[PDB]
């Protein structure tokens, strides 16, 4: 196997300032601020997520495969701050998860944005599988937002080289993991922007998902996909893993699918929908503010 020469970046407490907080859950917390590196003259947005030796070990894992990539669709780790919690420095994706967003905004998401999601979501996983990297949690609420127009997988730390509502049979039913299972949810991450964030199977337990998908039973048609759209999601939904599509055929499927969006997404007042661009007054002190992506070293 190839050595992994990835840098890992330690940055100090003072490097740094915590705006507020985002959110809060079984983990610690997340937090919005700021990276002045040095004396760079650069203000970096980010993210920051935040005492047991077992915790630390699954916080540590996630920063050895979060620093390991390097993708327009993929969030990287900027650094670490070894302080007495230990805490991820990410890449600040000020519209938060693509899962809240199309909650959020179904009224102003048109076609071409879902496609190009999808699109952007298959490229990602693509890197991933390239880089020998199996996610083992891909769904919308892993995916964030960087700008309506560009998104990016995050949350690892179950990547390797339960969800069971976007888990393949094999993997519920015999801890099998694979691209090809990566595959099953990205199927049902797809179907979640369809249904403009719907839960998949609501009301159904997780013990009856195994022998429902064992039936032959699978996720409901939404009503804006063409049969183009649904025989995409279904064919990620095949008992056989091999029989599903590779990524690298979702990309092409997805993108000759964008050329032409109205053909496979029938939505009401599609064209007439506008999201934020970084074209639009007020998008964005803040004066050498400079976005990770633009922050190389
Ligand atoms: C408890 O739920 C919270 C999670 C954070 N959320 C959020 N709102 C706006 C921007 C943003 N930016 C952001 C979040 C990230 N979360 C990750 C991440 C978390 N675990 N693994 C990766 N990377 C990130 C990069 N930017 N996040 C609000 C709800």
């Amino acid at each position: 196997e190839a050595p992994n020469q990835a840098l890992l970046r330690i940055l100090k407490e003072t490097e740094f300032k915590k705006i507020k907080v985002l959110g809060s859950g079984a983990f610690g917390t997340v937090y919005k601020g700021l990276w002045i590196p040095e004396g760079e003259k650069v203000k970096i947005p980010v993210a920051i997520k935040e005492t047991s030796p077992k915790a630390n070990k699954e916080i540590l894992d996630e920063a050895y495969v979060m620093a390991s990539v390097d993708n327009p669709h993929v969030c990287r780790l900027l650094g670490i701050c070894l302080t007495s919690t230990v805490q991820l420095i990410m890449q600040l994706m000020p519209f938060g998860c693509l899962l809240d967003y199309v909650r959020e905004h179904k009224d102003n998401i048109g076609s071409q944005y879902l496609l190009n999601w999808c699109v952007q979501i298959a490229k990602g996983m693509n890197y991933l599988e390239d880089r020998r990297l199996v996610h083992r949690d891909l769904a919308a609420r892993n995916v964030l937002v960087k700008t309506p127009q560009h998104v990016k997988i995050t949350d690892f730390g179950r990547a390797k080289l339960v969800p069971i509502k976007w888990m393949a049979l094999e993997s519920i039913l015999h801890r099998i993991y694979t691209h090809q299972s990566d595959v099953w949810s990205y199927g049902v991450t797809v179907w979640e922007l369809m249904t403009f964030g719907s839960k998949p199977y609501d009301g159904i337990p997780a013990s009856e998902i195994s022998s429902i998908l064992e039936k032959g039973e699978r996720l409901p048609q939404p009503p804006i996909c063409t049969i183009d759209v649904y025989m995409i999601m279904v064919k990620c939904w095949m008992i056989d893993a091999d029989s599903r599509p590779k990524f690298r055929e979702l990309i092409i499927e997805f993108s000759k699918m964008a050329r032409d969006p109205q053909r496979y997404l029938v939505i009401q007042g599609d064209e007439r929908m506008h999201l934020p661009s970084p074209t639009d007054s007020n998008f964005y002190d803040m004066d050498d503010v400079v976005d990770a992506d633009e922050y190389l070293i």
